[PDB]
């Protein structure tokens, strides 16, 4: 199943919701991740240029897809086919971001 | 502040998350709405044709915007400028629905 992360739009995009699949994939319970930026999923071999593209896309509220190296709670690396999109209201204001870890 | 509702994709789209603004707007606390279909917000003067258009859009996972009459927990009617979109993974599978009540 595909994991889903929802964050606030502003400040440092703290996580406000993760689905059940997220916990299966990552080994983290909601209470371990809520109120944190999702960058804690990254680790020593995560590609800097990929992180830079995510950073610029989120800052511009542009949808982006990247395959990024993440780490489970237990430290085991996994490939995250990650897609991030802004959630906008009808005035164009960004209300949230949604991230999907696609089950390929 | 715009309200946001996140539901599961399947079965009867149970609510899995609401933002703070949702509680301000509707008078319902998260624990009062989690696991329910959002149709409880409708009442006696809600337009049946508008409900039917939402029903068909969600069944087909099509984005839709409607101005729909909803009711606060205390019975106060309010106009909901509602936009619903599917959250898709990169295979096209629907992972969730997101609804926004646009603050006008
Ligand atoms: C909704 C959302 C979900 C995200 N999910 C992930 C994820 O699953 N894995 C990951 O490495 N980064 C994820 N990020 C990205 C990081 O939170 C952060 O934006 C990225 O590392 C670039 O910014 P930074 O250089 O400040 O860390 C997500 C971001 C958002 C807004
Ligand atoms: C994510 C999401 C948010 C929704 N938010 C609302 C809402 O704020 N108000 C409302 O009247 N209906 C909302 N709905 C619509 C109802 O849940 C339902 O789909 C609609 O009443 C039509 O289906 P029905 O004829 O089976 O009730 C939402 C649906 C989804 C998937």
């Amino acid at each position: 199943a595909s994991g889903m992360i929802v964050t606030d739009a502003g400040a440092d995009q703290p996580i406000v919701f993760v689905n059940r699949a997220f916990s299966t994939i990552t080994g983290y319970a909601p209470n371990e991740v809520l109120g944190r930026n999702a960058r804690f999923l990254q680790g020593p071999q995560t590609d800097a240029a990929t992180v830079a593209r995510l950073r610029e896309a989120i800052a511009a509220a542009r949808p982006i897809q990247e395959r990024i190296l993440n780490y489970r709670k237990d430290g085991q690396p996994f490939w995250n086919q990650l897609s991030i999109s802004p959630v906008r209201d009808e005035t164009g204001n960004v209300v949230a971001f949604v991230g999907v870890k696609t089950d390929v």
